[PDB]
């Protein structure tokens, strides 16, 4: 909340940019976006598998398994991987809003230097 930041005393303070110790926000955004798509349906799984080209030949288990696990892995001490948050989180938002899913490869790198 503002009971304990303040707006004129956080709003940058050229941070680094570390990999072992976890923030707030990563947390949240992480739980939050896994219990959202924990939530998944054979239309948001196929569109995710197709926009990665993974291998569609399982079932919707194995997707949101494979999509939960990344994420939830996605932060783990000493193997951070925000490529799959960002990733993950761009597909459901796509499929949410019924957005075009461009190539993963390009669009990972976009956001990546992004």
């Amino acid at each position: 909340g503002s009971h304990m930041i303040n707006l004129e005393d956080y709003w940058e303070d050229e941070t680094p940019g570390p990999d072992r110790e976890p923030t707030n926000e990563l947390r949240n955004e992480v739980e939050e976006t896994i219990t959202l798509m924990e939530l998944l349906k054979v239309s948001e799984l196929k569109d995710i598998c197709r926009s990665v080209s993974f291998p569609v030949s399982g079932r919707k288990a194995v997707l949101q398994d494979l999509i939960r696990n990344f994420l939830q892995n996605a932060l783990v001490v000493g193997k951070s991987d925000p490529y799959r948050v960002q990733a993950v989180k761009f597909l459901i938002e796509r499929i949410r809003k019924n957005e075009p899913l461009p190539v993963y490869k390009d669009l990972w790198n976009a956001l990546r230097k992004g």
